[PDB]
């Protein structure tokens, strides 16, 4: 089919792309970045969320594929000694594809902007005390005080959501979790402290309590909003489809990164 | 129906167990606490847990409710001032009735014992060193050193494993949530830290190292097998289901319980 | 004495400050904020660390003294209604005085920045990933990759400390106490994970391995740093003395903010 | 001097006693297991542990030294091939010395037990909830329901405290920490959750609420206790003192057991 690869840009990266569209030019495929079908990252797991926002647009008619050419990575999970068997299968086609799901992220002003994130999405101030409140649909669930909050899609629990105590998912729930960033609890502010996993069509609105201005994350992408009425979130309806190739399990994915190999 | 009604034995619980048969006596209702269709509890979280397992074996045909005398409870969610409207709305039926799942234990010896939880199972040892290795769907995934383990059903994340530091999932989500109990992780031990849940379908299984012998609880039920080949746990094909008479969300119900009420 | 009050500013803490500076006006006192060998703060915590800050070079000639107009603070622990009685045993001298250890951060670039903190100082990064060298008393300890770390004063450890999940420390024990933010650990990167609690002469170095350029905190006051090669953390040889007019023990202090009150 | 060495029993720390033997035969060396002043460790920190208790009645005049034949132990912190090189300087004498602070625990009863920890001692239920109230220097702190509670001596802070979220102190402060295992946190029982750091002089005391029985351990030791009014936390007035024969800091300790070696 048509089919694009980006590359990190060193020179590992870009030998090992040339070398794949020169294996691809003995199949029947196309190179083409504007309307591709399969699309390839070389590099890290930041290579390959460049390449997912990239073509967020056309997530349905795509199949993604990683390759690391650094450690291995939770997207770019195959090594690159196997990219001429990858390019052999891939030209082939019939493989078989799996979906993992995306968190919506609404942003609303005094003016409505939506983003979809594959990893999380985070909320801090814009320098001042953080306080928002909690809604869960439509209901106030808590006054939130400290340095911000993460809302997480399954396979981004191994990222920042990790680091923040926050439980690791298995990709196939269509869930977020919510993580706190260093809460305040007293006698007077009272946070629930653990992570909340929602299921789909649950909304998770912050609302402001003072300051309008929050500095918000999306996966890399990280902008400052000014005069925000509400963040929303909730499980997007959208979902990023991987070109499967071989039997490699999420949870041994997991212990390969974090307990050894 | 049919029904019975369980008290936790003070006099505020029975006396209000007998003007609740009082006021069913009023209705085409029997009593009946061999076969019954409907199971009101009457005490707190602790008393509901002893009637789902008094009748674990009748699940599908059964429809609980519970009364709280004490503070509130995950369970026991209805106040004793609603118990005469509670008596006319069982009595006519017609009500919505809504499932939560349930952890199967399997424990193997060298001779298979099962057991349902409704809130958790743990693992710890008999006296010496704790040390299991976990696997996840026949991958080995790490040799767990230190106090213990707990798998919780949604429900019961709200319980010990909400102490032990993991995630609060909302009971539609059909998985099971596995958190360790001071664990050691040096240069040669390492466990994951995180909380892991999992989805329907995935095994999680724990295989001794060296000790044989381990006190395992079940909710409230805690017994000392010896021998044992393997523990076994996975989200049960059983259900819970609640005779629901008006909306009182899992949210709010966490609100009311941890934040203020 | 010599003495002076600040006030946070609204009118309660005003009008207040009013108030005490009459009932001091019949006694052998001064109102000099040059000079002070008393120095009140009404209105919070913050209102105090401005007072604290506002003087930190004459700290071994002033004893400090905060009034609490809104909720219970740590530093301004005694009520409102106690001014009166507070005016009139100052007045007449001879309490006796109790001293907090203090946190030294020094700043070298390629130009050398010492700050002084009583609560604690923060480093993250100006916008990247925040890495750092973690070394103590010139032994390589660690290579930090995460949001931040935080140095706190015991008296510090139950302010930002506390939310990280860091000990609280009675204030007799000279000591500082490192936190982490948001860790990353996997099979590359490794941190210790658990606080830190270092003596006196003990030094705490950060130091950069690729980005220069960090947002540092001290208490309230944060500055971007550029060109900074070393972040040095002990404990200072400086104390800052409050006036003791009753026992109010730190636990108990720790027990009504935290518990109940 | 007199000197006597304890071994783990296998035959690598067995061969290596009987070798420092013969070459501690070749001075003016006694060999004492009665009245030593030299006791050598051989195996690894539970070793050692065992040797402290088994003459924690002569600590003012014994200087321990481990030998770790397995991995690196914080007490047995010296090879085994250095043992040679140990025997001379051990034979020479002219060491110096470096101690450690000790815990005490009383446990009182309806009869008071006193006992000494090197690294940490523990109170957990004989089997129902464990609910007592802390009280700190006379005042009551906190009611405590959860699984237990630690109470740790610096160097014991590498050790079971560390797994339960406690702060790694240097073990030149004399403190003790304080860390919960497990405690339940809703709307009416509230515990301080951080770790909690104490001075000298400072006394923990745990009262019971309702029942009566504990599980106690010191160290390894682990003890039930039965109808007992009182546990009693304190730092000891005794100390243990090791030979020091070169520069091995606690915090490269701590890196070559946590980070890598
Ligand atoms: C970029 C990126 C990224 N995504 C991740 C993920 N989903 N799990 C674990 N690590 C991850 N990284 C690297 C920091
Ligand atoms: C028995 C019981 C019980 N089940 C619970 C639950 N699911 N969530 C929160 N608290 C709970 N309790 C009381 C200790
Ligand atoms: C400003 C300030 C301040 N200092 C504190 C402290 N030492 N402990 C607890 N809370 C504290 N605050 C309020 C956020
Ligand atoms: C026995 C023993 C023992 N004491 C320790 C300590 N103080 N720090 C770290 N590990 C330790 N161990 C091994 C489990």
């Amino acid at each position: 089919m048509k089919y694009m690869i980006t590359s990190k840009g060193d020179e590992k990266s870009d030998l090992l792309r040339l070398n794949m569209i020169a294996g691809f030019g003995e199949y029947d495929m196309e190179y083409d970045d504007v309307e591709p079908e399969i699309v390839i990252s070389i590099g890290g797991d930041g290579t390959f969320l460049s390449a997912f926002h990239q073509y967020e647009e056309r997530l349905d008619e795509i199949a993604f594929i990683g390759i690391h050419t650094g450690h291995l990575g939770f997207y770019a999970d195959w090594r690159p000694a196997e990219a001429d068997k990858l390019v052999k299968l891939l030209a082939k086609g019939e493989y078989q594809k799996v979906s993992y799901p995306l968190l919506k992220t609404t942003v609303k002003y005094g003016k409505e902007a939506t983003y979809l994130a594959l990893n999380e999405s985070t909320v801090k101030s814009s320098g001042g005390p953080f306080v928002v409140d909690v809604v869960i649909n439509d209901i106030h669930f808590e006054r939130f005080r400290g340095d911000g909050l993460c809302m997480s899609t399954p396979s981004g629990t191994t990222a920042y959501n990790k680091s923040l105590g926050g439980a690791l998912m298995h990709p196939s729930i269509e869930a977020m979790q919510l993580t706190e960033m260093a809460s305040i609890n007293n006698r007077v502010y009272r946070t629930i402290g653990s992570p909340l996993v929602f299921p789909k069509h649950h909304v998770v609105s912050l609302q402001p309590v003072n300051d309008k201005d929050f500095q918000i994350s999306v996966d890399h992408l990280s902008i400052l909003h000014r005069d925000v009425q509400e963040i929303r979130y909730e499980v997007s309806a959208k979902k990023i489809h991987f070109a499967r190739f071989r039997s490699f399990p999420f949870w041994r994915r997991v212990h390969d990164s974090f307990i050894e190999d």
